């Protein structure tokens, strides 16, 4: 029941269609249809961030979603579905796949990542949890912790891999962990989503290359200079 | 004063923010959100159709509108502010460049085209016109009779120019055609929109490739498999 969640994105595309506030199409509505074009384009899953977000897209598609929230306190740099208030709020709407910064780095209510996850499992005993990881050392923490799925998406967004380019830490991630690798975070061409199942991803997560209008537009404007 | 529109567009990127009833983000709303996404990645104008659209999207950015208005008829295959009719829709609504359909081909009330264009410049004297052409010697034409921009939009489009290549056809309009000449139509990567100012086009018009994601997205699941 949770193995028919991975079956329907094994060897698909994930696309994110997330907006947070400083930015263009930031609205609910618009990503429920941002949703709905990455289904029409053939995608198999949504990432998506906050409830009112989430709620907008099951309207557009039935596409397995993977939710986060992000919050930023003031305590920590990890604000993806950083505390146990956020994991509640998405339980409550319901989601696939709850994504959380996984790293090691100190969470906003101090508590450690160990327990943490402890206290979901045993809460939500059937909720399929994603670990957002940055370093294959916390790649391989994540999954003897007891996480379903990580994720390469905080790989080169910490101070301990400034740097790190996501393919060549997914090539690392996915010879040493067993559970599903989910290559995320700048896989901005179809060249690289291509290579990243070639390394080994079970899946491959893309956002901003089909969903920030902006980011593309500045791409074209800086090679017309 | 229709020196200074153009001016303002020398060199630089217009982005098409365009989704008919059948796509996923036709919305009004959207297609206002995707013309501020452009210029917040640095476009310096926008081709935009119908005029709850243009509305929109004048509330949203004040860059430069090309206006059009799609309607097929069924007496022929041009479509791109085909009559007199969306013409002054257009007119009414206020649009700095108003395109139209500039082909050979038989237009919806049988009126040339020769006489089409002489009777809006009588009438709206002071509007910048541009051509919609699919070849050079529609674009030559188009410029005798007194367009004052061309553009490449529907190279390929026409059955007596099936599989013609967008830059293809523009090296051949540009050497010969002295009015500004705008490369528009399938310019869908940053390298394409290079050469195309490079090949000497006056500006470049780029559509699905920022605006269209579901065919964003169907690039990356067709080389996924
Ligand atoms: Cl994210
Ligand atoms: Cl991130
Ligand atoms: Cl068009
Ligand atoms: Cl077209």
């Amino acid at each position: 029941f949770m193995n028919k969640i991975l079956e329907s994105i094994r060897g698909k595309l994930i696309v994110s269609c997330q907006a947070l506030e400083d930015e263009p199409l930031h609205s609910s509505f618009i990503m429920g249809r941002m949703a709905y074009a990455a289904y029409s384009g053939g995608a198999a899953g949504i990432r998506a961030n906050t409830v009112e977000d989430i709620k907008e897209i099951k309207k557009n598609v039935s596409l397995p979603i993977i939710g986060i929230i992000k919050k930023v306190y003031n305590n920590s740099d990890v604000y993806i579905t950083p505390t146990i208030k956020e994991v509640e709020d998405l339980i409550n709407e319901g989601v696939q796949i709850i994504a959380i910064d996984a790293t090691k780095r100190e969470r906003p209510d101090r508590k450690d990542l160990k327990n943490f996850i402890a206290e979901i499992k045993e809460k939500y005993p059937n909720q399929l949890f994603m670990a957002d990881i940055s370093s294959v050392d916390e790649a391989l923490y994540a999954e003897k912790i007891g996480f379903d799925i990580v994720g390469t998406t905080l790989v080169g967004y910490t101070d301990y891999t400034k740097n790190y380019k996501a393919l060549e830490e997914l090539k690392k991630v996915v010879k040493v962990v067993k559970i599903p690798v989910i290559a995320e975070g700048n896989i901005d061409t179809p060249l690289k989503a291509k290579k990243a199942l070639e390394i080994g991803a079970f899946a491959v997560v893309v956002g901003g290359a089909i969903t920030r209008p902006q980011q593309i537009t500045k791409k074209f404007v800086d090679e017309m200079k």
